[PDB]
């Protein structure tokens, strides 16, 4: 009994937007604590409940549950204006008293306005220099994580202690950035004044995260859910570097982002989209830039929530999925957006990569290889039926069931949930 | 199914607890010894058969010829330093090392200009705020900073198209010259050396994720993970900003090797019988008096190689409890017990008081630690030489009580007790 309760984790198995918001929301209906451990508002998690659609970024998807406490861990990078802008957008949607059930770890870093600006600048510069950038969301994520590593970045506890010292620190950080980009513009006083206001507003929600999570896991039994952001193949260490985000999206980030040891990690769910999508620049072996790709974008609404920019779509790729499983060790899968495939007569899924007719042994650490590989596909018969109303395993048509099995079998992990729709009820639990 | 679990050795305080000594001892029956985070800012001493080694990038297990040393993807590597370290040990007998050393191809590269920029930033800090971090000036902070920026270059990039590697190298070096127009950088010179290192290292490089995954799912093997730096030096959980730039805690094992938590077995906390730290930053139990001089002297607490004297103080349970909360230590290795062989009494910090009132947990704001008053418990010393102890019964009654004390106050069993620098100078209790 020395260990304590174990947290349940929801992670992205591909390149993001797999449906983490939907899955977390489903599992949070009876959770005591729902939390974020890494990333920032570069993430976007859609939740649909009772004909009401929510859009979360920094707020844990469970913020909807009024009887649960939403928690932002030390691994997350916070942009205060964005944080509150997100809250008010959702307030106008029925979200009430969120500030009373939201706890923020005082060790989390802060994304300053100039971090986002420098993100835009680097992106543009890298574009006019090497004719290709990363495709960042420009939310200042990379620069803030860069400031973290340098130990020059500022944290929540800093913003809450003596403001005079915080200002001095802020100014210094600001300068070091204007040096980086002499073109960078920073109204230090205007931003410190806004930050002064955010401090007051955020003060009552702040707490020591390490202690908060410890007590939660070692006192009376509680259900703790951890919502990962971004995805396995976007992981700073294991993704398609450098075309990745700047945090660990894989399982390890749960430990480093909340300060809990491995023995306090229970079920780890891998959310896998029935087909593959990507947003920024980077290799994408199964990318269909054709009628099929167009059919998946439209049927899957694959485009930026505010930007409208269409996401790149492709067939399910088992190579990245098995690789993702190697690092995350999923205990079960959530196969989402199956209904998208209701219209195809046949479905292709990549089973391996080839170079000179021979299957390569493992996923390439060098991104450039992925561009030179030939994807070996297997063609499965479609079900040409509406699974949208399916609520139980038996309601799925033979070819749909077979599709699910194909995923389980080849990954070596059992499918626990099948998504057939955007809303919370549009789900099938297999066990 | 799940596969075998790795054994982990982590620093529980502010570094230099004797991780090298522990890893060397455990590596005797290990098939694979690996590093998961950090770089050569780390310094680990191994003492065997009248030979004293000091490793930095090479896993402490490199000494065991029948085992495979592995450097994971979380480590930042400085090629020049790597081979200089390998050569300094070759002159000590380390032979065929390049035959039992594998390098993960996702590990990042610490370039010469990263080391220069490190000291440059450190010298600038001291000029502005008249206070810097206390970095080892090995460029670990700047390299990790480039990684997060996805601007840094990796092992696999080095061994791929060199023309490509060169252009990226150049852009990277320029961006750093903007940071400090004072910075030089002999681009062609450095690129030239790198092209050479590329080949020298190429045969040792492999895919880390696959290498480790197969090692844990194939024929049963014993994997040992050597941590670097320490819990209170953790980029997330340490005394930020006075910390190193990588996760020194257990989670770093997962991010630095690509293995899930279910493949993590025993996690050992190396805790020195007294506390030390080198560099700037709060140190609540620090003893700037005759006591400190005695610990530093008897404990030879001075720069492994950097040459900087370490700050010393009494054992501190506040930082050990906090470290445990984060690392989930399954057992402890209490080192340098023999340093206390002469003390009549030994104080141990049990809690911190702020304005006369105890605080509930270790503070996120390092500035608070700067004002706390430590509450001590004074224990009796044994005043006898324990250097020759090889068994629990060899320890005098009061030395045993010191061990139990630590074990009872932490709720974690002490599995090893160090009584000397050498490998045999250890007592296994469990
Ligand atoms: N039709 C359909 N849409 C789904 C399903 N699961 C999720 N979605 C939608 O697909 C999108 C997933 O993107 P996003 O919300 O960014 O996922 P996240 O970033 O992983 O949380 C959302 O708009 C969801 O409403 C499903 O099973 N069927
Ligand atoms: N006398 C004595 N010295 C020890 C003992 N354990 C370790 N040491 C020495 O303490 C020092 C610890 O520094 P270091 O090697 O940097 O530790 P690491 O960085 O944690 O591997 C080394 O010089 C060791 O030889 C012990 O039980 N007794
Ligand atoms: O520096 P960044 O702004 O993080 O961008 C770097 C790279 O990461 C990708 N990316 C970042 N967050 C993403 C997301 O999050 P969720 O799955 O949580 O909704 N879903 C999809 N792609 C995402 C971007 O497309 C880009 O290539
Ligand atoms: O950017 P860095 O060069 O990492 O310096 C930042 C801070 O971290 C400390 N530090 C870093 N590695 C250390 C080490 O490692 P081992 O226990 O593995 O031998 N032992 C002790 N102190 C160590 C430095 O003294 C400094 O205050
Ligand atoms: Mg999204
Ligand atoms: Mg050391």
């Amino acid at each position: 009994a020395a260990t304590g309760s174990r947290v349940t984790v929801v992670l992205g198995a591909q390149w993001g937007d797999e449906g983490k918001g939907k899955v977390v929301d489903l599992l949070a209906t009876d959770a005591d604590i729902v939390s974020r451990c890494q990333g920032g508002n570069n993430a976007g998690h859609t939740v649909v409940v009772d004909g009401k659609e929510y859009d979360f970024h920094l707020l844990p998807s469970g913020i909807i549950n009024t009887k649960a406490v939403s928690f932002i861990g030390n691994g997350v990078v916070i942009h205060l204006p964005g944080l509150f802008e997100e809250a008010e957008k959702n307030e106008k949607k029925g979200l009430k008293d969120w500030e009373k059930r939201l706890i923020i770890s005082d060790r989390a870093h802060l994304v300053f306005d100039f971090h986002q600006a420098v993100d835009g600048l680097q992106e543009v510069q890298r574009q006019a220099q090497e004719g290709k950038n990363i495709g960042t969301t420009k939310k200042g994520i990379g620069p803030t994580y860069s400031s973290k590593a340098a130990r020059t970045g500022l944290r929540i506890c800093d913003l809450l202690s003596d403001f005079d010292e915080f200002s001095a620190r802020f100014k210094n950080l600001a300068h070091q950035h204007q040096s980086m980009f002499p073109t960078l513009e920073i109204d230090v006083e205007g931003q410190l004044k806004r930050l002064k206001g955010f401090a007051e507003r955020i003060r009552p929600m702040v707490r020591d995260g390490v202690y908060f999570m410890y007590e939660a896991l070692h006192g009376p039994p509680k259900k703790v859910l951890v919502e990962g952001a971004n995805a396995a193949l976007l992981d700073i260490d294991f993704g398609t570097y450098p075309f990745v985000t700047s945090s660990n999206c894989t399982v390890g980030g749960v430990c480093t982002g909340l300060g809990i040891p491995p023995q306090n990690i229970g079920d780890v769910y891998g959310v896998v989209k029935a087909y593959t999508t990507r947003v920024g620049i980077g290799a994408f072996p199964t990318e269909q830039i054709n009628e099929i790709g167009d059919l998946l974008q439209n049927r899957g609404h694959e485009w930026g929530v505010t930007t409208g920019r269409k996401r790149r779509c492709g067939w399910l790729d088992l190579m990245i999925l098995r690789y993702a499983h190697m690092v995350n060790g999923f205990t079960a899968l959530a196969l989402t957006k199956l209904d998208i495939l209701d219209v195809l007569s046949e479905i292709k899924v990549g089973i391996s990569y080839k170079l000179n007719g021979k299957r390569i042994p493992y996923f390439p650490a060098n991104q450039e290889i992925l561009q030179k590989v030939e994807v070996e596909y297997e063609t499965l018969p479609g079900w040409k039926a509406d699974t949208t109303g399916a609520r139980k395993w038996e309601d799925l048509p033979p070819q749909a069931q077979s599709y699910v099995r194909f995923v389980e079998n080849h990954m070596g992990v059992a499918v626990k949930w099948v998504g057939v729709g955007k809303s919370r009820e549009s789900m099938i639990q297999l066990f």
